[PDB]
């Protein structure tokens, strides 16, 4: 296929460390597919995701009524990274700790961008993020953080006041989420106070702003892929092999009022 | 075999209790394997393990290029203790308070060694502790025990802005166990509040100097064992039997992330 | 694996004419694998090779006692050489004298530095060779290739004195084995007087210096092998391919006595 891996000087032994450091890194860092649908991939050749909808466009002739059908279009989101080949080599004769730091400094990098993408939009790709979609009041978050609980239990208000029912999960930034982790109160940390206002989880999410709360009962976030997450060969040399990360997506928002956008 | 246990003047039955007091205390004392990867012992042979790694080494001819394998060398640990010939004797004629205080001290002191090695280094053994090996920056530990769940939540931010994802320990000093064990707050010691921020273990470590923040996710920690601890003969007189603990082993430490150190 | 053959561009029938050239001028120019016992081989993982000793090492704590297990690393040999893509390509075009020269000269080199290692030592890699560690006295070489047999019979009274019984070889270099098959003395030349000396064999040994005369007695001498000679692939161009042939070993000697050293 495309990502050419049979042409990797890169041993089946080395290939499964990156996997795995890949995989691994990657799972830790998304946040978004813990709370949005995942579709299952459509394939390489899935181009669009259709909207159902009609757009108004000059007819042919008179007595002719035409209308576009609109779409999405999948964004190609690929991350490279450089392997030392002395790293690779050495799997094979029993290295248990080969550098995998730029694996899994690409498998960050393309996390935060897919969850950039999922809460913050991106614009150029026609995907408008859960921040911007959210038709619910947007709170601030207090410097104290102590009166998040509040604020959180204010956006659980909207929610319940827009009237949708199901499992409500709060996103943390991970400068918000170590400050409720460091900062205790009654004995127990802020998180934990958290923890308690919702059913669902108390959610780090290293690539967003500020805090999101929303509902996981299903069917308003809709995260589609076209191929996930695959690793590629782009080229080597004698000393490095350069390969990427890359995964095929689009990401749709259906419901304005199954969220609540937080900031400071 | 080179115990020579047939040797000595101690009987099966002073054996069996000698044998439950040394693997008793050294359980006990050891906390070292409770949080690492402990491997099958190798054997009497085997004396290094390799890291896979290759070594500059000056050609023998031109036009040949050559490499040293590099690896770790095991290390065996000796303990020797003296224990009374009496109170050898009195195991047969039914005595349930016989001496093995000898047998205790030895135990935690080999226990002691270990975990000194594990987490201290023994730079002599080519073994870089967890402490000098951990790239997380290192903590100071609070004199005020209340304030030490702050520094442990600290602690697990700097493993989370690592990347890595395992259940968390904390090994303490026997100074730092001590002193969260004994002070309370709300109501409960902070010892307590200290397992609540963890999914792992609150974990007794005696030989170590302040505290220690790790994952156990598996793989970032490995104590390689030779040979684990043997019961053995040295030498005898009328009245004492000296005999020895010992057991062969290395450390290596293979994530460099996966620890935090703390310190006063 | 680690050789990256799949990259090479070399033709399949290519290979089995490089495979050919390499196993025959390597056998062709080994003369320490006939006379030494040569281990299986241990694997890629293997790194050193135990001696069973300890080495006293200083203590983590008093009332311990530490030691070292001494061990010795193997060394990786690898001989670059460089392959016309035109001799290669000619193969399956049914050519029949496709210039395989830099095949056997880097076999003939990577066969050398083994048997220099084993016979002379490299010390780089912590190998004493059989001529420095060997306890018996040094023999000269006579100018006059009559009078070596005379001397080799010297060689195997110190082998008699010495107290070894096996049936003896000898090893010559290129230029005493030129010599005694070149000069004549009764209608038979000096390498037929020097094959009657000995039950075993007298052995063209063209990397060593002078001459050894030694047991096969087994048991002696250990050439261990991590892996054994191959073929790996490391860069091509249009016009070549940059290929090399390696091992990885080292060379044990355990009886001083089983030994003697001739030269100049």
């Amino acid at each position: 296929n495309n990502l050419y891996r049979d042409l990797a000087p890169v041993t089946e032994a080395a290939w499964a460390e990156i996997e795995l450091e890949a995989a691994r890194t990657f799972k830790r860092h998304i946040a978004g597919r813990r709370v949005v649908d995942v579709s299952d991939p459509g394939g390489p050749v899935t181009a669009a995701v259709s909207t159902g909808r009609l757009i108004d466009v000059k007819a042919p002739t008179n007595g002719v009524i035409a209308h576009l059908r609109a779409s999405k279009p999948l964004v190609r989101l690929r991350v490279p990274f450089t392997l030392s080949r002395n790293e690779i080599d050495d799997v094979e004769r029993g290295s248990k700790d080969s550098d995998w730091e730029p694996v899994k400094e690409a498998a960050k990098k393309l996390a935060f961008v897919e969850d950039r993408t999922i809460f913050e939009g991106y614009s150029a790709a026609s995907i408008e993020g859960i921040r911007s979609a959210s038709s619910n009041p947007a709170l601030t978050l207090p410097e104290d953080p102590r009166e998040i609980p509040d604020v959180i239990s204010q956006a659980l208000s909207e929610l319940r006041l827009a009237g949708v029912d199901g499992p409500y999960s709060v996103l943390l930034s991970a400068d918000v989420y170590t400050k409720v982790s460091e900062t205790s109160d009654h004995g127990y940390p802020i998180r934990e106070h958290l923890n308690r206002l919702v059913d669902g989880d108390i959610i780090w999410a290293p690539a967003i702003d500020g805090a999101f709360v929303l509902t996981t009962r299903g069917g308003d976030f809709d995260l589609q892929l076209g191929t996930d997450v695959a690793i590629g060969y782009a080229s080597h040399d004698t000393d490095t092999v350069r390969l990427y990360l890359q995964e095929t997506l689009t990401f749709l928002c259906y419901t304005a009022e199954a969220s609540v956008a937080l900031s400071h």
